[PDB]
C-alpha cells in the first residue's frame, strides 16, 4: 500500500580550493532588532550593533593558510560605498538609511566583490569570521521597514 | 584565489518611539512541551502553565515611561476570544482545545490587536515583559501536534 | 564584448487607500499537507489546521485605522458558501471536500467579494493579518489532488 | 498499451563569452507590491525598494574577469530617461508615473541598450548582480495596475 | 447593460488508459538558459544539464501499475539518434549543436515515437517521471539562439 | 541602409460602460488537461475540475459597482444546456461527452448569452472572477481529442 | 496504402543587411484590450498603455551596430500624423478615436514608412525593440470594435 | 423582420485509411522569418532552421500503425531534388535560393510524391510528426522576397 | 514617371436593421479536416465535429435585441432536410454522405431559408453564433473529397 | 495513354520603372461587410471603415526611392469626387450612396487617375501601401447590394 | 472603501493511508553547503554528509503501524542506481558527480520509485525519518554549481 509524497530539493555547491563553507553560514539569517530614528536621524549615525557569523570546515592551510571576503549587494550613494541598501516590497521600506557591516577589523566593507577583507589566518578543519551589522544612516531616517540581502564573496 | 559564496540576509524595521525591540525576544521561540489530555480535556481546564518574556532596549521614558501590548492571531470562537488557535500541516494538530497567553496580571489578553496590556513601567534603556503560556481546553481534546503563532503589536 | 541576456518583468499595483500590501504576501503559497479521508469523510469534517499570513507596510491610520477582507473564488455549493472549491487539471483532484479559511475570528468567510472580515486594527507602519486553512468536507472525499486559489480583496 | 501525451517546448541560448547566464534569473519575475499615491503622487518621489537578482554560472575571469549591462526597454520621457514605462492591457494602468531600477552603484539605469553598468568584479564560476526596483513617479500618479517589462543586455 | 467581452478556448484529451496527464506538465516550458561553445564545441561535449518534470494524476495500478515514455522530434543525423534538433526562425538559431534529454535512467532516449524509456513504478493517484536536459553538441558550435520543442508519446 | 520588415496586427475594443477588460484575460487559453473515460463514462460524471480566472481592470464602482457574465457557445442538447459541446477536425474529438464551466457560486451556466452569472461585487480598479472548468459527460465517452470554445458576454 | 493530405505555404523573406528578423514578432499579434470612453473621449486623451515586442537574430553590428524603424499605415488626420487608424469591417468600428505607437523613447512615431526610430543599439546575435501600445482618442469616441493594422520598416 | 447574410464554404476530405489529418495542420501556415544572404550565399548553405508540425487524430493502428509522407512540389533543379522552388508574383521573389524540409530523422525529403518518409510509430488516437523548415542556397542569392508551397502526401 | 497597375473590387451590402454583419466572418472559409469512413459509413453516423463563428458588430438592441438564422443551400433528401450535399468537380467528391450544422443549440438546422435557428440574445455592439460543422452520412460512403456551400440568411 | 485537358490563361504585365507590382495585390477583392441605414443616411455620414493593402517586390529606389497611386473609377456626383460610385446589376444595388477611399494620409482620393496620393516612401524590395475602404453617403440611403471596382494607376 | 488585493494559492493533497505528511517536511529544503574537489575527485569518494528530515501527524498504527520510502530521481548511470543526477541551468553545474541519500540504516536508496527503504516503525500521531545528504562522485569533479531533486514516494 505506497502512496504519493512529494518533491525534494537539495542544494549546494562544488568549489576547488582551501576550505570549505558551511553555506547555511552564509545563507544565515539575521534579526537586528527594532531601531529607533531618536538615534539613527544623522547622516553618519551608527546605531547600536550586532553580530553575525561564518562557518568554515574541513580546510587545508596548505592551499590557503588565509582568507578574506569581497561583498556586492546593492549600496546607496557612491559617497556611501561600504552602505547597504533595503530590499523589501515598495512603498514599506524606510528610507536615508542603509546597512553597515563590520569586519573582524571594524571596518567599513564596500559593496563591489573585489575589495576583500583582511587576511584572516586560517587553522586546519574549521574557522569563523564573525561580522558586526548595524545600521549607518545618511540622514533623518523614515520609521520603516527593515530587510536587506548582501552577496558573500571569499578570498583565499 | 577567489571563490563565491553566496547570500546573506539581514532584517530588522525602523520605528520612531520610546523603546526598542529586540526583535529576536518577539521571534523568540518556545516549546511548551508536551501536554496530556488526561487533564487537558474540559470546557475551561487550564494546563500548568510556562513562561515567556520581552525584550526592550535603550529605551527613553521622556517619551513614554509606559509600555502595553495587544495580540492578534486566529483566534477559535467568539466566545473564547482570548485564545489562540494553532497553525500546523492539517489533518495533524489536535482539536477542541487552544492555547492562552497570560500577561504580567496574569490576563487572558485577546487577540485583536488592539486590546493593549497593562501599562509596564518603564526604566531607561531595558526592560522586560514576561508572559506566561499554557493550554486553554474547549472541550474534550484530540491527542495532536501542538503549533501557534500570535503577533507582538505594542503601546507606548 | 557585449552579449544578449533575456527578458524581465516586474510586476506590482498603484492603490490610494491607507496601508499598502506586500502583494507577495498576498502571492504567498502554502502546502497545507498531505490530508486523509480517514477523518475529512462527512459533511462536516473539519480536518486540523494550518496558519496563512498577511502584510502590510508603511500605513497611516488616518485614512483608515482599521481594515478587514473579503474573498472570492470557485465556492461549491449555495449551501456551502464559505467552502472554497479546487483547481488542478481534470480528472485528478479529489471530490466531496473543499477547502475553508478562518479569519482572526476563527470565521469562515464567504467567496464574494463583499462579506468583508473583522474590523483588523492598524498600527502606523506594519500590520499582519493572519488566517488559518483547513479542509471543510462535503460527504466521503475522494483521495485526490488538492490545490486551490482565491482572490483577496481588501476593506479599509 | 502507448497512449498519447502533449508537446514539450525547451528554450535556452548559445553566446560565445566569459560567463553563461542563468536565464531564469533573468525570466525571473517580481512582485514589488502594491503601492500608494499617498507617497508617489510628486515629479521625484521614490517609493520604497524592493530586490531583484542576477545569476550568472562556470565563469571563466581570463575571457572577462569583469562585467556589466546595459537595459532598454519602452521608457516614458526624453526627460526621464532612466524610467521605465509599464506594459499591461489599455484603460487599466496607471499614468504620471513609472518604474526605475537600481545598479549596485544605486544607479539610474538608462533604457538604451549601451548604457552598460558598472563593471562587475567576476570570480571563477558563480556570481550575482543584485539590482532595486522601487517606483519614480512623474507627477501626480494614478491608481492604475503596475505591470512592466525590460530587455537585459550584458558587457563583459 | 450587458456589454461583450471575447472568445474563451478551453484544451484537452480524453484517453482511456491507466494514469492521466496534466497537460501542462507535458505544454510545461523550461528556460534551459544560456550556453556557451566555450565548453560546448565538441563531437560529443555534454553542457552541464537541468532538470524537467511529468505530472500524472488520480492513476490506477490495476489497469497499468508501470509506465514509460518514447519521444520524438525533429533529430539531427542517423548517428545522433537521441538527440533533438532546435526550431527557431530561420538565420537565427546555432549550428552543430542539439540538445539531449535523459531519462530517470540517465538515458539519451530516441526521436522516434517508439523507443518507450523505462518502466516507471506507478502508484496510485500522482506520480512524477522527472527527466534532465542538456546539449549534446555535433562538433563546433554556433553562438545562436536555441529553441526546441518534442511530442510526449506515453507507455502504459 | 533601411530594410522591409512585415506586417503588425493590433486588436481590442472600445466599451462604454463600468470596467474594462484585459482581454487577453477572455481570450486567456486553458490546457484541462488529459482525462479518462475510466470516470468518465456516465450521463452525469463530472471529472476532477480545474480553474478559470477573469481580469478587469480600472473600474467605477459608480456606473456599476456590480458585474455578471453570461455565455454562448455549441451546447450538445436542449436537456444538457449548461454543457459545452466541443470543437476540433471532424473525426477527431470525442463523443458523449461536453465540457461544464462552473460560476463563483459553483454553477452550471448556460449557454445563451442571456444567462447572467451571479451579480460580483466590484471594487475600484482591478477585479478577478475565476470559474473553473470540467467535463459534464452524457453518456460512456469516446476516447478523443478535447476541444473547445465559448464567448464572454457580461454583465454590469 | 497511401492517401492524400492537403497544401503545405512556407513564408519568409530574403535580405541582405545587419541582422535578421524573426517575421513571426513583426507578424506578432497583440490583444491591447478592451478600453472605455469613459477615459477615452478627449482630443489627446491617451488610455492606458501596454507592451509590444520585436525580435531580431544572430545579426551583425559590423554592417550595422545600431538600427531603427519607420513605421506606414492608414493614419486619420494631417493633424494626427502619429495616429493610426482602425481596419475593421464596415459600420462597425469605433470613431473620433486611433491608435499610438510609443518608441524605445516614449515618441509618437510618424505613419509614413520614412520617419525612422531612434538609432537601437546591436550587439551580436539577438536583440529587442520594444515598443509601447495604446489609444489616442481626437474626440469623444464612438463605443466600437477596434481593430488596426500597421507596416514594419527598418532602419540599419 | 430577416435579411441577407451571405455565402459560407466547408471544406474537408473523407479517405478511408489508419489515421485521419487535422487538414489545417497540413493547410498550415509557416512565417519562417526574414533571412541573409551574408550567410546563405553557398551551394550547400543550409540558414539556421525552424520547426512544422503535422496532426493526426483518432487512428487505428490496426490498419497502420505505422506511417510515412512523400512530398512533391516544383523542385528546382535535377540536381537538387530535395530543394523547393518559391512561387510569389514575378520579378520579386529571389534566386539561386530554395528551400528544404528536414523529416524527423533530418532528412531532405524529394519533392516527387513518391520518396515516402521514416514510418512514423502510431498510437491509438493522435499523433504529431514534426519537420523543420530552412533554406538550402544554391550559390549566392538574390535579396527576394520568399515564399513557397508543398504537397502533403501520406504513406500509411 | 506613371506606370499602370490593375483593377480592385471592393464588395459588401447595405441592409436597414438591428446589427450589421462582418460579412467576412459569412464569407469565412472552415478546413473540417480529413475523415474517415471507417467511421462515417451508417445512416446515421456523426463523425466528429468541429467549430465555426459568426460576427455581428455595432448593433443595436432596440430595432432588435435578439437574432436567428436559417439556412439554405443544396440539401441531399426529403428524409434528410438538415443535411447539406457537397460541390465539387464531378466524378471527384464522396457520396452516401452530406454535412451537418449545428446550432448553439446543438440543432440540425432545415436548409430552406425559412427555417430560423434560436433566437439569440443580442448585446449592444458585438456579438458571436459559433455553429459546429460535421458531417452526417447517409449510408457506406465513399473515399472522396469533401467541399460544401450553404447560404446565410438572418433573423432580427 | 494520353488524354485532353483544356486551357490554361495567365496574366501579367511588363513595365519598366522602379518597383514592380503584385498585381494580385491590386486585383486583390475585399469584403468591406454588411452596412446600415441606421447611420448611413446622411449627406456625409462615414460609416466604420475597414483596410486595404497592396505590394511591391524588388524595387530599386534609385530610379525612384518614392512613389504615390491615382485611382480613376466612375465617380457619382461632380460636388463628390472623391466618391466611387457601384456597379452591380441594375435595378439590384443601392443609392444615395457610394464608396471612399483613404489614403496613409487618411485622404479621400478623386477618381480621375490623375490625382496622385502622398510620396510613399520606397525602400529596397518590397513595400505596401494600405489604404482604408468605407463608404460616404450622399443622403438617405436604399438598402441594396454593394459592389464597386477602381482602377489602380501608380506614381513613381 | 475597498481595495484590490491579489492572488492566494493552497497547496496540498487527499490521501487515504496511516499516516499523513507535513508536505512541508517533504517540500523542505536543504542546503548541504560548499563540497571541495579535493576529496571529491574519485569513484567512489564520498564527501562528508549532512540531515534530512520527514514529518508525519496523526497517523493510526492500525491502517499500517510501519512505513518505508522509495524514491525517483534522475539518476546519472546504471552502474551508479544510487545516485542522484543535478539538476541547475546548462553549462553551470558540475560534473563526474552526482548526490547520495542514506536511510536511516545508512543505505544507498535508488532511484526508482519502487525501491522502498526500510520497515520504519510508526507509532500513534508523529513521527521522523530522518535521511543523510552527501556527495558521491563518479571520478575527478568539475567546480560547479549543486542542485538537485527528487521524488518522494512512500510504502505504508
Amino acid at each position: 500500500t505506497t502512496v504519493n509524497g512529494g518533491t525534494v530539493h537539495f542544494k549546494g555547491e562544488v568549489v576547488n580550493a582551501a576550505c570549505a563553507v558551511d553555506a547555511g553560514s552564509v545563507d544565515q539569517t539575521v534579526q537586528l532588532g527594532q531601531v529607533r530614528t531618536a538615534s539613527l536621524a544623522q547622516e553618519g549615525a551608527t546605531s547600536s550593533a550586532v553580530g553575525f557569523n561564518i562557518q568554515l570546515n574541513d580546510c587545508d592551510t596548505n592551499v590557503a593558510s588565509k582568507a578574506a571576503v569581497a561583498f556586492l549587494g546593492t549600496a546607496i550613494d557612491a559617497g556611501h560605498t561600504n552602505v547597504l541598501a533595503l530590499q523589501s516590497s515598495a512603498a514599506g521600506s524606510a528610507t536615508n538609511v542603509g546597512v553597515q557591516i563590520l569586519d573582524r577589523t571594524g571596518a567599513a566593507l564596500t559593496l563591489d566583490g573585489a575589495t576583500f577583507s583582511s587576511e584572516t589566518t586560517l587553522n586546519n578543519g574549521t574557522n569563523t569570521i564573525p561580522f558586526q551589522a548595524r545600521y549607518f544612516a545618511t540622514g533623518a531616517a523614515t520609521p520603516g521597514a527593515a530587510n536587506a540581502d548582501a552577496t558573500f564573496k571569499v578570498q583565499y
